């Protein structure tokens, strides 16, 4: 309970640590491209959670896409967030305390469009999906 308990993935444990070691200049991006850290509450075990996602920022938010390499099923994160939206951001060397949204409509079209922009391999992955991905936008707690 408030404790951090890394993924059970060596490799994405080291990520987040690496990250976190060197604010994000060691293990900061994926394809050439920025990642952030997300910080969840795991809503089984109270444990903290944290996740390496692509970077999608504008204006102080973030969306971040549950996309899971393009998997069926729903990362665990994403369900931590919908049973607690408080969740932490980090980008570099900036520690976001924020609250998660998930959006629908317009307001998700046009974040969709800034994520496709950042990670193109994203409407690859909705294309080959039959479900909407969900995309949860992160605002300033
Ligand atoms: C493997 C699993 O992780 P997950 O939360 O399902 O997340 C799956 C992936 O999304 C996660 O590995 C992402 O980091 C993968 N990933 C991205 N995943 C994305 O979905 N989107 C991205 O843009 C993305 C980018 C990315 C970039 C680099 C990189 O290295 C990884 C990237 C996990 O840690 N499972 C734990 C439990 C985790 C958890 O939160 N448990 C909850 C309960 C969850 C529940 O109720 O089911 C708890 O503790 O209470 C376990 O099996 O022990």
């Amino acid at each position: 309970t408030g404790e951090y308990v890394p993924s059970p993935s060596e490799w994405i444990g080291n990520q987040v640590a690496q990250y976190e070691a060197s604010d994000g200049a060691e293990a900061g991006e994926f394809d050439g491209r920025p990642l952030v850290i997300l910080t969840t509450v795991g809503r089984k075990t109270g444990a903290l959670r944290k996740t390496p996602v692509m970077r999608v920022e504008h204006d102080g938010r973030y969306a971040v896409v549950a996309s899971q390499g393009g998997a069926p099923t729903h990362p665990a994160w994403y369900f931590n967030l919908v049973a607690d939206p408080r969740a932490q951001l980090r980008d570099k060397d900036a520690v976001l305390s924020v609250v998660a949204r998930e959006l629908a409509g317009p307001e998700r079209a046009e974040w969709w469009e800034r994520a496709v922009r950042a990670y193109p391999t994203y409407q690859e992955y909705q294309d080959n999906t039959r479900r909407l991905i969900p995309v949860l936008l992160l605002e300033p707690g």
